[PDB]
């Protein structure tokens, strides 16, 4: 039950690559904020945003029922289990690797994922 969360905003701000500089690995040498990069440990049956929230990590959330994408993320690798529902578009689960962190649990041992997907330029336009 090991995972590595990464700040999607840090990837853009720094202007790094998605998997070229191996942020999940080079990040440990940057000592960035723990709320941006770190190894998230979650057992089977435990919600990510929940296991990380008990450590000090922060995640975007609004519906908290797996019916919206505010808590959207970007799994860079591994696999996560979802509930009986699918509000996101497979394109986001395959082209953006987005998942539900409020109601999503890791089904693999090691998994990579970026937290705070709301930073995506596709949503930033929602700003009023
Ligand atoms: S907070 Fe709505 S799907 Fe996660």
């Amino acid at each position: 039950p090991t995972v590595e969360y990464l700040n999607y905003e840090t990837l853009d701000d720094q202007g790094w690559d998605m998997d070229d500089d191996d942020l999940f690995e080079k990040a440990a040498d940057a000592g960035l904020d723990g709320e941006d990069y770190g190894t998230m440990e979650v057992a089977e049956g435990e919600y990510i945003l929940e296991a990380a929230e008990a450590q000090g990590y922060d995640w975007p959330f609004s519906c908290r029922a797996g019916a919206c994408a505010n808590c959207a993320s970007i799994v860079k690798e591994g696999e996560i289990d979802m509930d009986m529902q699918q509000i996101l578009s497979d394109e986001e689960v395959e082209e953006k690797d987005v998942r539900l962190t409020c109601i999503g649990s890791p089904a693999a041992d090691e998994v990579k994922i970026v937290y705070n997907a709301k930073h995506l330029d596709y949503l930033q336009n929602r700003v009023i």
